[PDB]
């Protein structure tokens, strides 16, 4: 059986008793955050805060096929949240494209697909993203990048695969919108691969459940928090936003 | 805050459920397992089903602080368990301590230690067990090892340190029941070496959040379940049961 | 007085002085090649090494004339060089008709015919092919086209129309054939355009000078400067070839 | 390997030769020129003919920095020539610092810095100053103001930073000295930028190569080519001149 998770729902009613309660840990900027440690809930809808950007989604998933480390290949006009923690040389390290498609990663896409291609029930379908080098890789040529994503393990039951994601750290806004367009991208992509090599699979994607070890809001997006707490909308402008977190 | 999670006692709840309902899954020797999938729960006690055997556990700690390899350098007899897991020259890769404490696993205990005493709220301090090769690694020589614990993350919130435990796989009875005297052991140790370091941190040890991707009961030890299920005992000699998991 | 430039066959001298000394430069695809930087040179020949192959030009100006910025509707199948540069919609940049034709680049070809109709000895009659934007367009939805030609301008002196081309990058074997099969086809057309507005102007298309920032040959090309370097023979079959570039 | 290509000693032969000629050409006041098409050489002297002012220079270049594309912003007494070329609220187009360093024209600078920066080897090291839509903006509210220069693209080989600069027409008396002496502050400042980076990468100013479509003497000046010819004296005071051409 599949364990009885949280949702989104109730996530979003934590993150508001925890600003209610001023329960505030000061970011490594020096910036405050509120936050859930060791956060476990299934991923039932694709945002937690703030909106949908399908654009910037794509701009990054066309990134993460290229598998470039260097972040002036993002199509386009780079984010500057990706020029401010890249080396350098504008290197970084969490490509995720790079990690399960790269074969200086181990080719971590095609033998979970192996794995579950030769064992429907095999325990050891799981893509590592993260690795023991981390601990000296992160800020290699003056990046600032550890890995946020450790590892997704894939499990096939009852026909549907699930997918466990272990993150160390998300950001709520932007973080879990992108980060789960791309999970959610890659569950469909196995499904259907595994239902090509055969017919008589019929497999069909299963939830995926988020683990979390610091899931966060920074003080910038508190206004998010704080306006569905008053009215339960998942969303404001900060312009039409009133109320005290400015 | 932390996470409102199940307690070990909701975990036997839910195992005595799976199996009421016959809710099987075949495992890879072709012996039938139930199963929790993306369970997450705090480890609020030292086991789950079964009895307490702090003789062997204090051996595999022995064999963990040597950091060796070799399942022969286990203190006294080898048990079965690890000989017909372990390659042709007798190796494996699951010592713990060679995965904290080995520099050929990138110093994972002193780099988080170092991490944590520089910033007490970093998201970064974390120990990475498994690596991107365990995806050829886990049949070198004809063992049969795929690292079982992914990482474990420590944040220090309200001067407690808590430890989020990621496996991909564990079992209930001799598993959990190891790997929790394992963590619990290295958390101790972590807080420790920190309050040494400075007298004015008195941190303390707190949670430890198990995370597990496929937690799971042999059909070997239905017979644990399936009485608790009746009288409420975590364990009994298979001697002393009575009942139709024979 | 038009400058005194090198000729095609003094670029081929050039080109084989530098794989003679081995001047190597590692292309971004990681191959090698040699190159001359800021070449200036009158085209006086169609090509500089290898053949003709007038199937293709044909099927690539019809493509030009479309203004299509899709490589499919490129005649018949699209070449290779041309998929793998692609979007992933199968968009580029690069199609040269576009650039002179459409109004979405600002009318190129017809405005510099009006500039020249006005003021047959004026400064200003130039067709701009790349724009301000191409920093950020070139690999817009992940395709690979940073756009080779910059400007091309047209100077009518002594009743000839002499064309100044100005390119970023130019590959000697296939790109600098094509390219000018194009540029000689908009030179013949701007002077017909330009007579059959005033029958007393008898204009006469003159030399075409190009200018090239990287003027380079590929590492899977070096056979055949090889071969010239020892022959005089500006082209071989890759089968016929003999020599160290196997 | 860099082209062999003219020098400034041999551009003032030719010139001489042009006037020795009158191979003379009417300008768009009405006025006569003598003239070099697709000229190309090394910029391996800071002016032609004429004499150097250091202190005209400083203001333009100041002028630049501010990116005002106002002709009153330039410090002091704003030059008639900039005056007779501006528009009807004293705008013009042709502020190379805007065109560089302003976000309105992409960035070109910063685009430039971060591709050389990721790959020192890249032929898509550009500065594009001109754009499509200078076919319409050249006269805007009866400015008189085409853009001079195209591009300029930077080629790193042996460690040493060449610029090759692609200008439509450029004045050879006054144009060139002021413009050559803000391509030099510009490559200069590229240098400083990239070794400022990475202290490993010592990178140092390379070749300066000059291309011009049209390379012209404007009357009032023939006197200085004309007396060069003479003398060698690449300048003479208009008073002390004797000659025919007054
Ligand atoms: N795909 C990613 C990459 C990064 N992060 C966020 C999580 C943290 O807010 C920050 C990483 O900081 P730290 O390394 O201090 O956790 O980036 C994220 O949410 N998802
Ligand atoms: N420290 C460990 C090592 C291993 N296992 C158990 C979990 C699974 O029952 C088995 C590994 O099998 P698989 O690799 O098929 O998950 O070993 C565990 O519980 N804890
Ligand atoms: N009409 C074209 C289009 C492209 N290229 C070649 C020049 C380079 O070999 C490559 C472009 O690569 P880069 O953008 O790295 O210069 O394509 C060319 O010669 N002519
Ligand atoms: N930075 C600049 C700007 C302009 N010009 C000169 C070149 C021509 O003499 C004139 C522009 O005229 P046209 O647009 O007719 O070429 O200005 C120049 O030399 N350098």
């Amino acid at each position: 059986m599949i364990s009885d998770s949280m949702t989104v729902e109730e996530i979003r009613l934590h993150l508001g008793l925890a600003l209610k309660e001023k329960d505030f840990v000061v970011d490594k900027t020096g910036v405050k955050t509120i936050e859930i440690i060791g956060a476990s809930f299934v991923a039932d809808e694709p945002f937690i805060f703030g909106a949908l950007n399908d654009e910037y989604i794509q701009r990054e998933l066309e990134w993460y096929k290229s598998k470039s480390l260097f972040v002036k290949d993002i199509p386009g006009e780079t984010p500057k949240i990706w020029q401010q923690v890249a080396s350098s040389k504008g290197e970084i390290n969490s490509n995720y494209g790079w990690a399960i498609w790269s074969e200086d990663n181990y080719a971590q896409y095609d033998m979970c697909l192996a794995e579950l291609g030769q064992n429907p029930d095999s325990r050891r379908g799981i893509m590592i993203y993260t690795r023991p080098s981390m601990q000296f890789d992160y800020n290699k040529d003056g990046m600032s990048d550890f890995m946020c994503t450790n590892t997704v393990q894939y499990l096939i039951r009852d026909k549907k695969i699930n997918a466990v994601v272990n993150m160390r750290s998300n950001d709520v806004v932007f973080g879990f919108r992108n980060d789960y367009a791309w999970q959610k991208y890659v569950l469909d992509k196995l499904v259907s691969d595994l239902n090509a090599g055969d017919s008589t699979r019929q497999y069909k994607a299963g939830s995926i459940i988020w683990n979390v070890g610091s899931l966060h809001v920074y003080s910038r997006h508190f206004y998010l928090v704080d306006h569905w707490w008053k009215t339960g909308e998942t969303h404001i402008s900060k312009k039409d936003y009133v109320g005290k977190y400015a």
